[PDB]
């Protein structure tokens, strides 16, 4: 790389790898359209197996940048309207509550209080349609955020079936496929397997486990090639040659609501550029309800916006961000689940001494 690159990504994330005991991360960033990869640890301690290029990390909660990009595509081809009721895509949803509440709502979080996760003990078809019978809503459709994984995973349960494909399938073939993201993946193939980095936590390795809804939600893990890939086609999305994704793309960094500085997007989440660093979580907080004011209509992705998502699971700290208007990224991927502030301010450290 270039030796700016080079100095202020190694000055920011050697001292981060220290101090948050990191096992392994992959870094890249792009600068000016162009991507730079970083390496550092482990990503099978016991085997000794370096982290490269290659390795594939759990993207956690990334994922939903995925499902948000999914269901713009989905959108945009005719299949599905963001203003439809839940019930027009799962007609056996015939408890009162779900009067009212629209696949934006399950989109963006603010169904009214969804939960988090979808409970442990939900594995069949049937279990998951009385876990959504049974749900009662704290609060109204469209009044309050509460980030969660049965929400958006059920968005992206329910954009697919007009399609006829499964979700995995919809996924290949829609979004994975097109932008020639070839070693991301929301089941790891055996061929791939001495890629796929351990997780670690307290000093366990862990892979994610099952449960309902995970592909929709939490499910893919990629590598650090395929996630420079991911942020150079959100920056630019009119480079994209299929004409649904490119608008898939852009309606997912749509800004629908607002709770403070923040944007909610499809997956994406958005802030105005330039951004106070404290206004960019975890910061052990496990529910943040808060109140949102809706944009009406949303405004189409600024390019003069700082878009970004965390990401989670057991074993994994995943985290994307991105700048529009000054053709500038930064994905950050580890093998192990460290606080969401030093994600950002590593991030922020990174991209601003770029810009
Ligand atoms: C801020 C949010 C919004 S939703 C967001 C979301 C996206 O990243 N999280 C998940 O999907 C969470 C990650 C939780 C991290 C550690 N507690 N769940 C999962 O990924 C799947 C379940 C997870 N199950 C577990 O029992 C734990 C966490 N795993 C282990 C190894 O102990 C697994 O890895 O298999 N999680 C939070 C949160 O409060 O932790
Ligand atoms: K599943």
């Amino acid at each position: 790389a270039p030796q700016q690159i080079n100095d202020i990504v190694h000055r920011t994330i050697t001292p981060l790898i220290e101090q948050q005991k990191i096992p392994g991360m992959a870094v890249a960033v792009i600068y000016q359209g162009k991507p730079y990869y970083f390496t550092w640890g482990y990503a099978d301690i016991a085997k000794k197996q370096p982290v490269t290029q290659q390795t594939l990390f759990e993207l956690g909660s990334v994922s939903k940048t995925f499902t948000g990009v999914l269901g713009g595509d989905a959108i945009a081809r005719g299949e599905i309207k963001l203003s439809d009721p839940t019930t027009k895509y799962w007609p056996e949803l015939t408890a009162k509550q779900w009067n009212g509440i629209t696949l934006l709502h399950l989109a963006t979080y603010t169904a009214g209080g969804l939960p988090l996760l979808v409970p442990d003990e939900v594995k069949s078809s049937s279990d998951l349609l009385r876990f959504y019978q049974n749900w009662q809503p704290a609060w109204a459709p469209g009044t309050q955020r509460l980030e969660a994984n049965s929400s958006i995973g059920l968005f992206g349960a329910l954009a697919v079936k007009p399609s006829g494909l499964s979700f995995e399938q919809a996924m290949q073939t829609r979004v994975f496929q097109p932008l020639k993201l070839n070693h991301t993946w929301i089941n790891v193939p055996p061929a791939e397997e001495k890629n796929y980095a351990w997780g670690y936590r307290e000093g366990k390795a862990v892979h994610v486990s099952p449960g309902a809804l995970d592909a929709e939600a939490y499910g893919v893990k990629s590598t650090i090639e395929d996630m420079a890939r991911w942020v150079q086609s959100n920056l630019k999305p009119l480079d994209i040659n299929e004409k649904t994704l490119q608008q898939g793309i852009q309606l997912a960094q749509s800004r629908y609501w607002q709770t403070g500085d923040m944007y909610q997007g499809l997956g994406w989440e958005m802030l105005d550029w330039p951004v106070n660093p404290d206004s960019i979580s975890d910061n052990k907080i496990a529910l943040a309800a808060r109140p949102v004011k809706a944009i009406t209509p949303p405004t189409p992705a600024v390019r003069a916006s700082w878009v970004h998502k965390t990401g989670a699971t057991g074993g994994f700290g995943s985290y994307v961000a991105f700048i529009p208007e000054k053709e500038l990224g930064i994905v950050m991927l580890a093998n192990k689940n460290y606080p969401n502030p030093a994600r950002v301010d590593a991030a922020w450290q990174i991209l601003n001494a770029l810009q």
